[PDB]
């Protein structure tokens, strides 16, 4: 396991565009097109992701693409963010593809309201931790990928992934 596999697993693989969980245009392996609700403003995103004319479909490698582009980002994002980075970098490997997974989902003005969290894991109070971090919407509105995501937070192991 690392974490494209991860991801792979909780984002699946959809080469046509389709809403997300929370009703939003996307193609790909999570691939956020945008939170309008017009079908053309998503296809235009589309567009300029690809640089063709795509008329809402893409390839498996052009979604493959993305899905690097999107994981690069997520990353050197955590890096940027003064709040996050201190907390990553305190973290084990496979601790650290739970943070980048859960950033991919929810982004960092997502995890703004994870102070508690993100302190508790630092301190390595890794139940503690596991138990704040499903008193959220997150958790609420997708359980079943929260807990995994959880529950490599919790043991640093990929138990939950297989
Ligand atoms: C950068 C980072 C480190 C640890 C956890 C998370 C996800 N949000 N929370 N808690 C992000």
């Amino acid at each position: 396991m690392n974490i494209f596999e991860m991801l792979r697993i909780d984002e699946g693989l959809r080469l046509k565009i389709y809403k997300d969980t929370e009703g939003y245009y996307t193609i790909g392996i999570g691939h956020l097109l945008t939170k309008s609700p017009s079908l053309n403003a998503a296809k235009s995103e589309l567009d300029k992701a690809i640089g063709r004319n795509c008329n809402g479909v893409i390839t498996k490698d052009e979604a493959e693409k993305l899905f690097n582009q999107d994981v690069d980002a997520a990353v050197r994002g955590i890096l940027r963010n003064a709040k996050l980075k201190p907390v990553y970098d305190s973290l084990d490997a496979v601790r650290r593809c739970a943070a980048i997974n859960q950033v991919f989902q929810m982004g960092e003005t997502g995890v703004a309201g994870f102070t508690n969290s993100l302190r508790m894991l630092q301190q390595k109070r890794w139940d503690e931790a596991a138990v704040n971090l499903a008193k959220s919407r997150w958790y609420n509105q997708t359980p079943n990928r929260a807990k995994r995501v959880i529950t490599t937070f919790r043991t640093g192991t990929w138990d939950a992934y297989k």
